[PDB]
């Protein structure tokens, strides 16, 4: 069968190039692309190439995601992160095609202990959040065979991510000041992928999966303990560090734009038993892309 | 469910690190596992870490892989593409486990234009090919839940590969000589890893895919071919390379020990069937992979 993908150059896009090249016949857009229109600025034009191909499954990774710069252009991320996933999911449904969709946990609150289910309501806390609140329910409202992945704190090793900036900033600096109040599980793009591709392996088997998921790696950390995992993985390999004071601080401190929750957990006990899948540690995820940036035959 | 994996961190092993840790819980062993055996020099050691675990699946990606080396040592090679594989079937047998296993086209002999088909004759051209097909025939006689994934051409991004090999060598010289009578697809261990991920999964749902399989990326190319596409992707990224002359050259007018087919072409109908399976052409793979390496975010 015929996959679509959107987004292709991002973090988990990168990763859905591969997970999803076994599974169907891929056809791999992003803005850019010339020869088919990828850009979410057209919300007819990504339309048009949805029913320029006809695919069984549309898988979304395309999306506004610079949640700061979204407070100063709710406008763009609605178009990005809502209208054009509207546009996809009703044409999606003109031909009974799945779509396939990430979310993000910017849809709900803060109030730190419990994970957030599927069940729980939800009111975004900043304009990300929204316009993305906006795209599930417009999935969920012209297309019945979805599947949107309501995820969190992802990394890929190919590209800028948490890891490797702090590694610049422990190269360059002595001292270093980070968050220890915001709470959540990284998760890799590599886990994403390859899920992905399972869910779909199942849903076009048991269409009853159709519906919203939570998918994270498990456990729980922040990012001043992400960060100290980061350090000292790359202490073990070698890497040398100019960085020796390692302080937490709390997240009102210093400003950001568009606000973060403190409470990012997420309980993915849905997923797991309806794909008979299983998420690991978010360590795992994090140490392995770590190896290989650290060890990179070059 | 419990997978086990061996040889971890080989090129094959790496990605299944990734691709099966959605699937079960995995355990990832190679031969300096400290806490456990994953050494086959002691068949006995890993038929004891087979019992100690009780696992689902087993995915055996270790192996004596230097060819040229095994000639000189058909003991050795025996030992870890044999011996260790029935050790180990027969156990997995024990428990009604499932084997994972890959062997090699060089289980075959040598004859240009056809694609070598599961229901092939085999006679093994060099000592490699030998000790696994008697690694196979092994574990096709000990433990009748297999999965044996005939593959060929293998790399990945990690470690050193042939089209890193001979970019050192196009940066460093001005004129190269390459085999371009030698016939083959460039397989990726992703490819590999994460067909293994979904095989995996329809055998628990069906048993009756229980076999032999060719696995490979589609298309054929030479080495010659191949070592042209790096070469003008590294040029296409802005790679500078000293290399001005390329010619082609026969297979025989320089030495290897143990012989390699002019044929390595393999037949995947049985697999794409059986699974509901793609197998992209071997370019996108190698492609990918160069990109990778390219835009190293480092
Ligand atoms: N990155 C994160 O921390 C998280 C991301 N997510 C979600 O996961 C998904 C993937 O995220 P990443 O891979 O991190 O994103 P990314 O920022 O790496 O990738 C963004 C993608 O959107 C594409 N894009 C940008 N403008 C576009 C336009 N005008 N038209 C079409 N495509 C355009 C980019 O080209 C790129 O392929 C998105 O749905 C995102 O909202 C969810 C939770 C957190
Ligand atoms: N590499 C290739 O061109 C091809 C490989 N294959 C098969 O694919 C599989 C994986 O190949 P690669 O990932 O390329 O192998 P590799 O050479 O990258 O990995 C070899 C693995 O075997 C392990 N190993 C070596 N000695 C061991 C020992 N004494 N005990 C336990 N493990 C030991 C290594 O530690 C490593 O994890 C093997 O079955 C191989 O024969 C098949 C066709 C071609
Ligand atoms: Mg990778």
């Amino acid at each position: 069968m015929n996959i679509l993908l959107f987004g292709k150059t991002g973090q988990v896009g990168w990763e859905l190039q591969r997970s999803l090249a076994p599974v169907g016949n891929l056809i791999a857009l992003d803005v850019h692309s010339k020869e088919f229109c990828g850009d979410f600025s057209n919300p007819k034009g990504v339309a048009e190439t949805v029913r320029k191909l006809r695919p069984d499954v549309i898988v979304n990774a395309a999306a506004h995601t610079a949640v700061d710069k979204a407070e100063s252009e709710p406008e763009l991320a609605q178009l990005l992160n809502a209208t054009s996933v509207e546009a996809i999911a009703k044409a999606a449904n003109e031909t009974g095609a799945w779509v396939v969709h990430y979310s993000t946990d910017y849809v709900f609150p803060g109030t730190g202990d419990i994970p957030w289910q599927e069940t729980d309501a939800t009111s975004p806390l900043n304009v990300y959040g929204k316009t993305k609140l906006a795209g599930e329910k417009a999935l969920q409202d012209n297309c019945p065979k979805h599947l949107i992945f309501r995820t969190s704190w992802v990394y890929a090793g190919k590209g800028n991510n948490f890891a490797k900036t702090m590694l610049r900033l422990a190269k360059e600096r002595q001292t270093l000041s980070v968050i220890n109040d915001q709470y959540g599980a990284p998760t890799g793009a590599e886990l994403l992928a390859d899920c992905t591709a399972h869910a779909i392996r199942v849903a076009l088997n048991k269409p009853e999966v159709a519906g919203l998921y939570h998918l994270v790696a498990g456990g729980t950390t922040t990012w001043h303990d992400y960060a100290a995992l980061v350090f000292d993985e790359a202490r073990k390999a070698g890497i040398t560090l100019a960085l020796t004071e390692l302080n937490a601080v709390p997240t009102s401190a210093y400003p950001t734009p568009a606000s973060r929750p403190g409470n990012s957990r997420l309980n993915t006990e849905k997923f797991q038993r309806n794909f008979d899948l299983i998420l690991p540690q978010w360590e795992l995820g994090v140490k392995r892309m770590l190896t290989e940036m650290f060890t990179t035959t070059t």
